[PDB]
């Protein structure tokens, strides 16, 4: 590869060594345009070095499906810790976002996966997908989704 491509491919793989990340986080961390980041991730995918896993409307870039499963296990443990600590009987994407950004450990963890600082449509969709994976289909479906924590699994 060219100097720019070789260095960037190397950098993306290094960034992923510590865990799966969204393309948005990769772009931000490495100062890449959307197009360059996507093109580079494509090259890595064709080379067998990464896998793209759909996670709602975002894609997670992972070194392996094992790495993905580790990420999911971690995200699930963090959500369940926040639910337990706050004794929650129900949860919604905005409420989960708020618990994450207010808890230093959760905030550090999630911000190493996806931009999380601001309550955007994107992050709400991401957290909604996570909640649905943990608790199944929501009890309240329109406007703000509400999940019953009793429905875990
Ligand atoms: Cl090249």
């Amino acid at each position: 590869h060219s100097r720019e491509v070789l260095v960037r491919l190397r950098d993306i793989l290094a960034l992923l060594a510590d865990g799966c990340k969204t393309t948005s986080l990769i772009q931000q961390r490495l100062g890449l345009s959307h197009g360059r980041a996507k093109a580079l991730i494509y090259v890595l995918e064709k080379e067998g070095r990464v896998t793209r896993v759909a996670f709602g409307n975002v894609a997670l870039v992972c070194l392996s499906m094992d790495q993905y499963r580790q990420l999911v296990d971690g995200m699930i443990r963090e959500v369940e810790r926040l639910v337990t600590t706050n004794k929650l009987k129900f949860i919604s994407p905005p409420r989960l976002h708020d618990l994450i950004i207010k808890d230093p450990q959760a905030r550090k963890f999630f911000s190493s996966i996806i931009p999380i600082a601001h309550r955007t449509a994107i992050i709400l969709s991401f957290l909604n997908h996570l909640l649905k994976m943990i608790y199944g289909e929501p009890y309240v479906k329109t406007d703000e989704t509400v999940y019953l924590t009793a429905n875990r699994k």
